[PDB]
């Protein structure tokens, strides 16, 4: 809507207070005009029609229970925008400052979040397996990264290209988490997963196996569940990414870590310049090696570490 840019304050899912960019026109709307062509957060009001209504609030204060998932969807999308802009010189998910839209309070007891081709969508969780999913910045950044991927590589969402698609979202969701720097980890979803159990997570990049995901190509899933295992076989790439960044010896293969920033540079380059809708794990390895080579030279440590990492996960 048309209005004047304002700053409101609220409490997120985890009870943390934050300021948020809003727009004033009779009501205060969750519309951030400070980034690209705007960030817009909607109320789906527990139904599944999208996007629902642009979030309207009478006084610019957002401390109601009902407001918290909105506060975080809105804020963490702003942080994710900032990451891609400042760190990769990318303007929004299409690179041309497309409006970023999110809807929260989707459906009832809904344990998922997704990119629907046009916007981000967050369920509130059933309060057992999940709390409102926008409460985790790695979740928000995972979702917005699905938009980035669809506008760039276009990785089809099934089988190996689908596993790569998922891994890219976990990788950048994690790099954004570290970018915001509030107790970052190499785990996925820990902030909104199983409120009753501390210490766990939906996935682990450091040790995928912890939650039944493969950490070696020889262990990949080839059945048909989960689109040919997109959230399962992503463990193999997540592990490889972890290794490139943090190093380690995995099944006897030693990897010298090169750090998170170089990991991000390499995978961002592979994503936007070399992967295609049907890339498989072997072609991602070549893409990662060629990207590292572009960035640091064929005789670099960086290239050598990428190869070590894919060797360690059994991807040639
Ligand atoms: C880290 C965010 C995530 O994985 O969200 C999903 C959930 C919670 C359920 C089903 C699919 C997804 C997804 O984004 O792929
Ligand atoms: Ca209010
Ligand atoms: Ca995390
Ligand atoms: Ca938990
Ligand atoms: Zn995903």
């Amino acid at each position: 809507i048309t209005g004047t840019s304002t700053v409101g304050v609220g409490r997120g899912v985890l009870g943390d207070q934050k300021n948020i960019n809003t727009t004033y026109s009779t009501y205060y709307y969750l519309q951030d005009n400070t980034r690209g062509d705007g960030i817009f957060t909607y109320d789906a009001k527990y139904r599944t029609t999208l996007p629902g209504s642009l979030w309207a609030d009478a006084d610019n204060q957002f401390f109601a229970s009902y407001d918290a998932p909105a506060v975080d969807a809105h804020y963490y999308a702003g942080v994710t925008y900032d990451y891609y802009k400042n760190v990769h010189n990318r303007l929004s998910y299409d690179g041309n400052n497309a409006a970023i839209r999110s809807s929260v309070h989707y459906s009832q007891g809904y344990n998922n979040a997704f990119w629907n081709g046009s916007e981000m969508v967050y369920g509130d969780g059933d309060g057992q397996t999940f709390i409102p999913l926008s409460g985790g910045i790695d979740v928000v950044a995972h979702e917005l990264t699905h938009a980035v991927t669809d506008y760039t590589a276009g990785l089809i969402y099934q089988n190996e290209s689908g596993a790569i698609n998922e891994a890219i979202s976990d990788i950048f969701g994690t790099l954004v988490e570290f970018y915001a720097n509030k107790n970052p980890d190499w785990e996925i979803g820990e902030d909104v997963y199983t409120p009753g159990i501390s210490g766990d997570s939906l996935r682990s990049m450091s040790d995928p196996a912890k939650y039944g995901d493969p950490d070696h190509y020889s262990k990949r899933y080839t059945g048909t569940q989960d689109n040919g295992g997109v959230h399962i076989n992503s463990g193999i790439i997540n592990k490889a990414a972890y290794l490139i960044s943090q190093g380690g010896t995995h099944y006897g293969v030693s990897v010298v870590g090169i750090g998170r920033d170089k990991l991000g540079k390499i995978f961002y380059r592979a994503l936007t310049q070399y992967l295609t809708p049907t890339s498989n794990f072997s072609q991602l390895r070549a893409a990662a090696v060629q990207s590292a080579t572009d960035l640091y030279g064929s005789t670099s440590q960086e290239v050598a570490s990428v190869k070590q990492a894919f060797d360690a996960v059994g991807v040639k």
